[PDB]
DNA sequence: GAGGCTTA
DNA sequence: ATTAAGCCTC
DNA sequence: GAGGCTTA
DNA sequence: ATTAAGCCTC
């Protein structure tokens, strides 16, 4: 536990980045859901609030289509566009063409969520899903 | 069948593009690859006469690892980076590390292709191939 | 008729 | 990172 | 400590 | 098209 100068919550390293940005993952990851939904033009109906209780923690986050641990995501060492080590898992706008809310977001690695880009639909990325996560079980990953 | 101001092959409307380019999907194809390689810095031990036999015809071809048809990939609307209507298939350098050559190209859908990129090896791509076929086929193509 | 491009 | 068809000179 | 970015 | 963590002002 040490805490957040954001959120000012109190939490594990395994909710902060291993690099030189302070704020948790929680914290990092609504300022990109703004940004981007601003950017994008993309409603959002998510609180802070909501979205922190909705994200939860880090041991507990595993991809909704391939499962993969966000630790397990970690280790494969993807780039973002920046392109600056990935370190958590994101959100999927499960219907491409609507916004983020409770109930459109689901939780997704970067890999099944440029996979899935809005090409499929959810249902039809659960069964991509299930593909990837064969890969990843064959690399020895979890 | 008329013929190709390039090859000069004689060929089908289907071996053709819908748009204003005047030469066949071979030709096009060949002239796309030899530019790609040698700005991604990849080798090219094909020639144009051994790729235009590997390439063969329209109706002939089909994506490796989802099995859609040219016709069927066609009818998906997809738009290249210029971005125009995707036609016809195009080549996976099936392992990412090495360039163009008979023993290395797979035909692959541009779907496919970009989804594998350089995260997945071929044979965990025919893994995924198969759920994006159920996609397909769920959809009413082929 | 060939060349060089821009990038979901 | 992976490529791909029409445009606009030459 | 918050803002705005660039894009496999 | 889909997003994502460190940098560089403010
Ligand atoms: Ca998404
Ligand atoms: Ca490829
Ligand atoms: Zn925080
Ligand atoms: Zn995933
Ligand atoms: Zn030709
Ligand atoms: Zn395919």
């Amino acid at each position: 536990m040490t805490q957040c100068p954001r959120c000012q919550r109190n939490l594990a390293a395994d909710e902060f980045y291993a690099g030189s940005s302070k704020m948790c993952k929680g914290c990092m990851t609504w300022q990109n859901l703004s940004y981007n939904a601003n950017k994008e033009g993309h409603a959002n109906t998510f609180t802070k609030a909501t979205f922190l209780a909705w994200y939860g923690l880090s041991a507990q986050r595993h991809c909704g289509y391939c499962g993969i641990s966000e630790a397990g995501f970690t280790s494969l060492h993807r780039t973002n566009p920046r392109g600056y080590h990935i370190q958590c898992l994101g959100v999927d706008r499960s219907d491409s063409f609507e916004g983020y809310s409770p109930q459109n977001a689901r939780l997704a690695c970067f890999i099944c969520n440029r996979i899935k880009s809005n090409i499929f639909s959810a249902s039809e990325m659960d069964v991509l899903g299930e593909a990837i996560s064969k890969a990843w079980h064959g690399r020895g990953i979890a």
